[PDB]
RNA sequence: AAAAAAAAAAAAAAAAAAAAAAAAAAAAAAAAAAAAAAAAAUUUUUUUUUUUUUUUUUUUUUUUUUUUUUUUUUUUUUUUU
């Protein structure tokens, strides 16, 4: 779809919604602030798809009313930001992270630590940078069954890395 | 009482020529020193600009194989309008 953006009461009544998909629908969503899901506050959400949406820089913050969400997907976007922890702020009982085919994804130290309840993370083609800093930024997290940094060029490894990660299945 | 010649002692003052010394200053010659400086012969650091080797990401191009559709020119054959 080619809506432009959201507004404030665009999705305000849905007390039931579970099942979102917004894949290839903005495309004026370039950068996300924490008052584009404000009507998703009171919508039970386990699932949310936003590929294709040309998704380039989110604010702190912006999924805090996804208090529910389970699943969520942002591969194949443009994101050119920072990763510093608090952009994941308000996911109470997350599963899984989709945050592949990127082109920048920085990570720190604390980019991870305010959700420790994650079962996979993939970060197919983002070109990430600069992960030899200690303490690993997946120590905070332990049911991660799931993990893959594959195409993305890594230029060290140490051994703080994929440290405590005893749950890591693949 | 006083004045003078030869012979002998002389005490003081003003000058000088020498010897033995001693402080003071000024000249040099050697042993050191503290330095603000100067190079040279051995180690190496940081930064900038660039060379070579090696491992990989993105994009583009060539070829081969497999596969899905828009078009098809053929129809060996089958009942026919
Ligand atoms: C959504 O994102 C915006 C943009 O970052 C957030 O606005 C920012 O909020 C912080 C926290 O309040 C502000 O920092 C501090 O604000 C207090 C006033 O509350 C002030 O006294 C401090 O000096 C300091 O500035 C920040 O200025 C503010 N920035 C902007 C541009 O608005 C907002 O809080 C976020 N909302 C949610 C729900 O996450
Ligand atoms: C958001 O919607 C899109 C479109 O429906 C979903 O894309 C689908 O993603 C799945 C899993 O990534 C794909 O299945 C896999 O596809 C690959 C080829 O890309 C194949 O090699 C695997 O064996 C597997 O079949 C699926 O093809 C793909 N579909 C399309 C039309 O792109 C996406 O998963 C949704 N995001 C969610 C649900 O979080
Ligand atoms: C979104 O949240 C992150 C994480 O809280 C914010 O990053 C934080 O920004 C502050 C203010 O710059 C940082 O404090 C200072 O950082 C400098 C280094 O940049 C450091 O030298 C100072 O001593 C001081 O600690 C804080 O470190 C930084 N935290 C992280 C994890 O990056 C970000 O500013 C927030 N953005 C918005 C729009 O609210
Ligand atoms: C990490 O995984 C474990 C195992 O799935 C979680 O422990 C479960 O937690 C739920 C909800 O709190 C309980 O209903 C289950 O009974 C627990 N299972 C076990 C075997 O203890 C644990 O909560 C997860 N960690 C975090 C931070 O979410």
């Amino acid at each position: 779809n080619n809506i432009p953006s959201t507004k404030s009461n665009t999705f305000t009544g849905l007390v039931s919604l579970k099942y979102l998909s917004l894949s290839k629908t903005f495309t004026s969503l370039q950068t996300l602030t924490n008052e584009t899901f404000v009507s998703l506050a009171h919508s039970p959400l386990l699932t949310l798809n936003l590929t294709k949406n040309h998704i380039s820089k989110i604010a702190n913050g912006t999924f805090s009313w996804l208090g529910q969400l389970r699943i969520l997907d942002l591969g194949l976007n443009e994101i050119e930001q920072k990763l510093s922890g608090q952009e994941w702020r308000g996911l109470r009982n997350i599963f899984e992270i989709y945050l592949s085919y990127n082109k920048y994804l920085q990570l720190s130290t604390s980019s991870f630590a305010l959700v420790p309840s994650l079962q996979r993370l993939m970060l197919r083609r983002v070109a990430l940078k600069n992960v030899d800093i200690s303490p690993s930024p997946f120590r905070p997290l332990r049911n991660l069954t799931i993990l893959d940094l594959s195409n993305n060029n890594i230029a060290n490894i140490n051994e703080d890395l994929l440290e405590g990660l005893e749950n890591l299945e693949i």
